[PDB]
């Protein structure tokens, strides 16, 4: 099935469109591309510095009426910079403004902490630590909910929260709205099993990031294991007959998660989205989930001392 119901009662796309990295000059044209081959589901999010130009694909594709507006599933995410009750409605009407839309479908707490506001996405103090806010996870949760009040979002969620911060959300004392969605990396080498367990229990979706390793992503050493030159993943790929990131793809399909590959490479969107087609084996599942190793894109390396920084908990 494409998609999966949430606790919304809304229906989001397992399938998605990513855009981190995606450079203003190409992500127009990519999402273009993507809403052309089949994908319903974009996810964005102010900090990529590109919503404007995504918006400017979504908005041409219901001009020419290839979609119509219920039939996409667009994602952000609020900021750290934005934890602030008085910021959040203002942060979220830009990221309307610049998508070009009247309300987004998932709006995602994008990480736990909380940063200085102000112009910097990364405020640092003189010796290089980012500056915190003061403001806690559920103040930023009562401000995500009355976007949903005010009809700016259709369900909110959380991103990069670990099994100890959906709890705290869960157990916020007057919660009113239940996060929809935890967005978090997930791959062969992070397979996530007690976060992913944790949140299917208490009927939030999970959405896998990074699925393909991001070999991309600005950080990458020479010498880091890569998903998509393993030759264990090739061998699976090429007994169905699949592509190595056609497996990626499909392996958190199978573990009923949503999953958000990132490509700007026309022939490789529609490539990723030719996973309805095929099934990997339970025995297929197992040895891919026997890969993992603990290996993140996504440490937020510079925020290890963040009260809420949330990588030091198992899970
Ligand atoms: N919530 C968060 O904190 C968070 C953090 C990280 C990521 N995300 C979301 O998750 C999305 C996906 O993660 P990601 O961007 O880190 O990385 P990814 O999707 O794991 O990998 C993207 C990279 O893989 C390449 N690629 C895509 N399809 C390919 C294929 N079929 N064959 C070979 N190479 C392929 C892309 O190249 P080309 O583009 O050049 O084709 C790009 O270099 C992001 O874009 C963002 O939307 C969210
Ligand atoms: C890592 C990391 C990043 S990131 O790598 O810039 C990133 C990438 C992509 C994205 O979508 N979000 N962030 O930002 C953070 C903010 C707070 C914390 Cl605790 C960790 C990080």
């Amino acid at each position: 099935a494409s998609r999966i119901l949430l606790n919304n009662g809304a229906k989001m796309p397992i399938l998605g469109l990513g855009t981190w990295k995606s450079p203003p000059g190409q992500v127009t044209e990519a999402v273009k591309v993507a809403i052309d081959v089949g994908y319903r589901h974009i996810d964005c999010a102010h900090v990529y510095q590109n919503e404007n130009e995504v918006g400017v694909a979504i908005q041409e594709k219901l001009r020419e009426q290839v979609v119509k507006r219920e039939e996409l599933f667009i994602v952000s995410k609020l900021w750290c910079t934005y934890h602030e009750k008085g910021l959040v409605k203002g942060a979220c009407q830009k990221t309307l403004s610049d998508l070009k839309l009247d309300y987004l479908d998932l709006y995602l707490i994008h990480w736990p902490t909380g940063f200085k506001p102000g112009k910097e996405f990364f405020p640092l103090d003189e010796s290089g630590n980012v500056v915190p806010s003061d403001t806690n996870i559920l103040d930023t949760w009562a401000a995500m909910e009355e976007l949903v009040d005010e009809g700016l979002v259709k369900a909110i969620g959380i991103s990069n929260f670990n099994h100890l911060q959906v709890e705290m959300i869960l157990n916020k004392p007057g919660l009113k709205y239940k996060p929809a969605v935890n967005q978090i990396e997930c791959h062969p080498y992070l397979t996530q099993e007690k976060l992913i367990q944790y949140c299917q229990s208490k009927g939030i979706v999970v959405t896998a990031y990074s699925p393909l390793g991001s070999p991309d992503r600005p950080w990458a050493k020479p010498e880091d294991p890569s998903l998509l030159e393993d030759p264990r993943i090739k061998a699976i790929a090429a007994k169905h007959n699949k592509t190595t990131a056609q497996v990626l793809i499909r392996f958190p399909m199978q573990r009923n998660l949503v999953v958000i590959p990132k490509s700007v490479t026309p022939e490789r969107i529609a490539e990723n989205f030719k996973v309805f087609d095929f099934e990997l084996s339970s025995q297929d599942m197992t040895t891919l989930l026997s890969y993992n190793r603990n290996w993140r894109v996504c440490a937020l390396l510079s925020c290890t001392s963040h009260k809420d920084y949330p990588f030091h908990e198992e899970f």
